[PDB]
């Protein structure tokens, strides 16, 4: 649907079976999700933000269902305060800004 | 305008006299620009982002051109890696999420 930004702009996420609700962040080049239970293989890397740095599990190929719009892409895990889709993602949904 | 997020959404801001570049972020609820020389009183703030917090200037009722969209709010200046426009100001120049 079309989003205003008077509150943060949460969605509803289904990924690995898991329910969650994450945050369409414009601002984020890929999605960051606070650590769940993920399976399969990763590869180790570091992400900053505001505030610094830190260290999440890469994950490539991961289904994501992101407000009914089905989506694949690099999932990162690690201790983000807030569960971010990020513009490699959105993008896929077909996501875009209007002003 | 509409834009895609298959690259940063980046945009010419003017505020202060300075142009400079900021990142249009629907997960940010604030305004944070790097480092510049914003006149006026300003009050000691902290804010929390991936990384942790930083230690920015809270400046009341600026004005900001945002891509010749005029809006006045809340900015903060610190060690942001990137000049962020935040949901403070979007919603006054009318920026919608659209998917
Ligand atoms: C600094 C920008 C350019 C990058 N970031 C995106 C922003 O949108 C964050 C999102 C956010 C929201 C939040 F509630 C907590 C939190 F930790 C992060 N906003 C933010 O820091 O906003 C400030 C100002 O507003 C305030 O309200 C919200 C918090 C306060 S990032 O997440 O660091 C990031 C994402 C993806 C990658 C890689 C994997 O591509 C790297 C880094």
């Amino acid at each position: 649907p079309q989003i205003t930004l008077w509150k943060r702009p949460l969605v509803t996420i289904k990924i690995g079976g898991q329910l969650k609700e994450a945050l369409l962040d414009t601002g984020a080049d890929d999605t960051v999700l606070e650590e769940m239970n993920l399976p399969g293989r990763w590869k180790p890397k570091m992400i900053g933000g505001i505030g610094g740095f830190i260290k999440v599990r890469q994950y490539d190929q991961i289904l994501i269902e992101i407000c009914g719009h089905k989506a694949i892409g690099t999932v990162l895990v690690g201790p983000t305060p807030v569960n971010i889709i990020g513009r490699n993602l959105l993008t896929q949904i077909g996501c875009t800004l209007n002003f």
